[PDB]
């Protein structure tokens, strides 16, 4: 399959190599076995699928706006990182000039491209995703978020916050396990061996609590917010004894405490969405 | 019927009665006791033997599983049975402190009982299900000799030889759970909010999130040797990048009215690491800034 990569930076060059490794006829172009052309006009003309990874959405428009007429009948997969509004604006512009627009985000570094274990998230034209999915598989596992092009930007930000939340609880537990004391002086590798098994149950919690959020009904069942707050105060006590100062226990008891004061102690953790949202 | 291994459960609260049922369902000759009568339920009809005294329950099995309200109650029940427990295996799944676990273990060693201190990483309805964890620490002889029976409750993991480890592990794993779930709630509120690419349901985001947690699990496994080595190479995701992308999350959350305190925590923690000159280092370098 013919595919054009616009932008051969660290990530861009990784994407072009993934297409070549997967047996695609690849044309490349950079602002600074692949067939490199000297102009973006030539690159766009060489393929019906044009993948874009530029530094900013401003760079995307500076390169693509002069090519407004050349893009009719083509598919534009824009993996550039940017805001939800810029993804929507580029989607509308592409729709104006007759191009199928898929906005995407790469959920790994340049060295993760080509490996099918890393995710790339796309949102926008469904005909583009379905028609291009086999080619996009060269870069990693493709997921279709839906029809709104701006979804990929929001998802990346929301998934990074989930990652940092996980990693901050992990680092807190690592220091907790490493501190001197009875049952302490455990290495981070030993703790993480158990932690990664435990993450299967944490994933079950998230799967259990998402319908709670959507329904506005948060049955506490066997793990009420009373018990969360109860055990969070033990974590804060243990952390103060073992010298672990991460700010997490203060965030958690204050959040649950506000929900308890509101009278929702008999609810599940998902009720706490009402206390971080507007 | 019930010709499997003989096991006693002390304590018939919701969790203890769940443990007894799981032993029965696996076919074990199960003797049960509770500090107050009438809390056996359908256990005796399911094949268990309820006895009136803890001394009688202890003498009925070479494996004694303990699940009471507190370690105070543990000590009150076990203290009079010092000689009765000599030569037996005591598996104490009561929730408590590392010191109480250690006090109980040292008492057990004093009187000739093999002691495993454990924690159950689920609720009573999770006992006997799939992939739910029970963590044990203490006597390796007890773990290896009792493992086949303990599998009736859930997936057992041997944490090591220090009996107090299980208590510390439970507290550390809960913090990891709350950190994950608070970042999840943050993403839920971020995704559901108005705006381009928004108004996404929590269920839709979570299906994507549960795929993403495989990569997040790789980050933890990658960073754990960093902490143990004291060497935090940033590679292609440095603390500089973390901090810069955290500011986008902070501004995006501010726009969409998501107020979790997570973004301020992350930028503050990474900010001190960069000010100290470790911006090129990995996320694992931050362990020195909470230690
Ligand atoms: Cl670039
Ligand atoms: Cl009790």
């Amino acid at each position: 399959a013919k595919v054009t990569v616009l932008g051969l930076g660290p990530m861009g060059a990784a994407l072009a190599g993934a297409f070549l490794a997967a047996g695609h006829r690849t044309t490349v172009w950079n602002r600074t076995g692949a067939t490199e052309v000297a102009s973006a006009a030539e690159a766009v003309a060489a393929s019906p699928l044009v993948v874009v990874c530029l530094a900013t959405y401003e760079a995307v428009h500076e390169v693509l706006d002069p090519l407004a007429d050349e893009l009719a009948g083509r598919t534009v997969v824009n993996l550039t990182s940017g805001s939800p509004v810029h993804a929507r604006e580029t989607a509308n512009w592409a729709q104006q000039h007759g191009a199928e627009y898929l906005d995407g985000v790469i959920m790994t570094t340049p060295s993760g491209i080509g490996k099918p274990d890393y995710l790339l998230l796309y949102s926008g034209s469904q005909a583009a995703f379905d028609g291009s999915r086999g080619t996009l598989c060269a870069l990693g596992e493709p997921m279709n978020l839906g029809t709104d092009a701006a979804m990929a930007s929001v998802y990346d930000t929301a998934l990074l916050g989930l990652m940092w939340g996980t990693l901050t609880g992990w680092l807190h537990g690592v220091a907790l396990m490493g501190a001197d004391g009875p049952g302490g002086n455990v290495t981070a590798t030993a703790f993480t061996e158990v932690a990664n098994r435990w993450m299967k149950t944490v994933g079950v919690f998230m799967n259990t609590y998402a319908p709670h959020v959507d329904a506005g009904h948060y049955p506490g069942d066997e793990f009420t917010l009373h018990l969360h707050h109860r055990t969070m105060n033990i974590l804060a006590h243990a952390s103060e004894l073992r010298g672990v100062v991460s700010g997490l226990p203060e965030l958690l008891t204050e959040l649950t405490g506000r929900a308890i004061t509101a009278g929702h102690g008999n609810d599940s953790y998902a009720r706490l969405v009402e206390f971080i949202r507007k």
